[PDB]
């Protein structure tokens, strides 16, 4: 089977999306994952957006795994440089019907009290105890402590283009990050066996989070906007 | 044992380069792999450019393999759309002291008579009997019949940015192609075991070719210019 969707922009009450927590669509078409009031990003915010319908990444009958490609544009504006912006956004794949997890450094996808598996590509802006210098792109498998990491310089408020591609034959998950205004290109890849970590049917989407209250810093925040998003998956068997 | 060089521009008679066949550096600093006379690309042309010093991709004593990253910008101008431009350019790695191979669809790196091993990333503009729709990026190992392929749309005469990265721990060779003027991004990756195909010391460089006379089409041509090039390899030990 081949499934695919495209979003050139977003409208209020998009029937193909599942918004959770602080996630919402602005009047001028952008998907704001985290809370922003009067043009100002708030702390203690967590939001997710999932594609309404589940997609099948693999079939147990034939044992075949799907190959997929996803592209999206996001923007992170960091109004308060000091002490430190937080926390970042991620593109992720998880079992269907999950609830928003812990916020802060966990981006809203990890729940210590009852963990569910997931594969995620993160754009980390805050340095937790388990993180290397930030910002950085990271490939996460069942944990927020990345298997592979690469540093990148953020184009504050600028637009970022991301291409995530997964080839089932080689099991290579490669992501590309581009800031057209700066002409900078960042690349990272790692081997991930989807069949080994996720169930046959999953949900795909984004999740982000701002500074957690425990950090005692209202300045630890930023925006996490998704401007556009296309997804395509192919399962031969 | 880290090695790296950077050519932000090309000078007449570069002491660090080895030009072969039709390859030459224009007065305005660009590296023209194939022949172009009076601003017009000729057919029956083949040229290569190798970094003068050999680089060590792996060490037999420790068994360790090098990781490397290379970035470059090229431009392909296609003056004659009909009947078909040809043939393309490639970035490649081969044993030191090799001679230009067959031209045409072989880009000047393959020699049926006496083949030598090589790993190359191709940007193919002509569709040979062994090729899929063109243009396409392709990863070649010891042969011009690609292991992995991805189609791309050329920005005629525009500038292209390429990022080729090889991670020895995962053996993943991933390349990224970007046409800044169109904002388009193309990505491809595959697993290649350098230690298994190439000798300890190799040469890195470019090779390109225009329409072969046997095709009986003088229009089967285009330019193959390299604007800038940086390389870097880290061999632990
Ligand atoms: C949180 O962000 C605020 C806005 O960026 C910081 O205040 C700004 O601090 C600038 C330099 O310290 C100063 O030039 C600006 O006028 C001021 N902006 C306003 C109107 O708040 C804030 O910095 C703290 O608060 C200011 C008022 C001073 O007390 C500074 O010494 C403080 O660092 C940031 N707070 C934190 C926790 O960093
Ligand atoms: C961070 O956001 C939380 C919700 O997104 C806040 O808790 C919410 O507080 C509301 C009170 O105004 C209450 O109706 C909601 O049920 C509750 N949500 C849940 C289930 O936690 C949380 O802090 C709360 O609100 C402040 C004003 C105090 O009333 C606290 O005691 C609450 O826990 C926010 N964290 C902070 C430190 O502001
Ligand atoms: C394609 O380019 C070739 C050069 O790499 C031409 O081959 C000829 O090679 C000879 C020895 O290697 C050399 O003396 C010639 O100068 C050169 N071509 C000439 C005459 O300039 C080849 O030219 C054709 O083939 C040669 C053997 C001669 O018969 C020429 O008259 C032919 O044009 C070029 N092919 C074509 C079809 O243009
Ligand atoms: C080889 O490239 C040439 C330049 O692009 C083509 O000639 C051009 O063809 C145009 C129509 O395709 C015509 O309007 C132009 O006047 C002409 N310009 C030149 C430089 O001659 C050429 O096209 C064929 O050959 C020429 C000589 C004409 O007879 C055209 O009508 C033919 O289509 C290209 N050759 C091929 C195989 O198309
Ligand atoms: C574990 C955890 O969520 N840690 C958070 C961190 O991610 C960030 O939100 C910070 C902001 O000041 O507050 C805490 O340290
Ligand atoms: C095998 C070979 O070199 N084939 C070439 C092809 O690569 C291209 O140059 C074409 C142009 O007319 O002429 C021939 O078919
Ligand atoms: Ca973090
Ligand atoms: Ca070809
Ligand atoms: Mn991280
Ligand atoms: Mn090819």
């Amino acid at each position: 089977k081949t499934i695919s969707f495209n979003f050139n922009q977003f409208h209020q009450n998009e029937e193909q999306l599942k918004l959770q927590r602080d996630a919402r669509i602005s009047s001028n078409s952008v998907l704001e994952l985290t809370k922003v009031v009067n043009g100002v990003p708030t702390w203690n915010s967590t939001g997710r957006a999932l594609y309404a319908k589940p997609v099948q990444v693999w079939d147990s009958t034939t044992g075949n795994v799907a190959s997929f490609e996803t592209r999206f544009s996001f923007s992170i504006r960091q109004p308060f440089p000091r002490p430190h912006p937080a926390d970042g956004l991620v593109f992720f794949i998880a079992p269907p019907n999950t609830q928003t997890g812990e916020g802060g450094g966990y981006f809203g996808i990890y729940n210590p009290l009852s963990p569910y598996p997931f594969v995620a590509v993160e754009f980390d802006t805050f340095r937790n105890t388990w993180d290397p210098q930030i910002p950085h792109i990271g490939i996460d498998v069942n944990s927020v402590i990345s298997t592979k990491t690469v540093p990148f310089t953020l184009d504050n408020g600028g637009i970022a283009n991301v291409v995530i591609k997964y080839d089932a034959s080689t099991k290579i998950l490669h992501v590309v990050l581009v800031f057209p205004s700066l002409g900078t290109i960042y690349t990272i890849a790692d081997i991930v066996d989807l069949k080994q970590v996720l169930p046959e049917s999953v949900n795909v989407g984004f999740s982000a989070a701002t500074g957690d209250p425990s950090g005692k810093q209202r300045n630890a925040t930023e925006t996490h906007d998704i401007l556009s998003w296309s997804f395509s998956a192919s399962l031969p068997g």
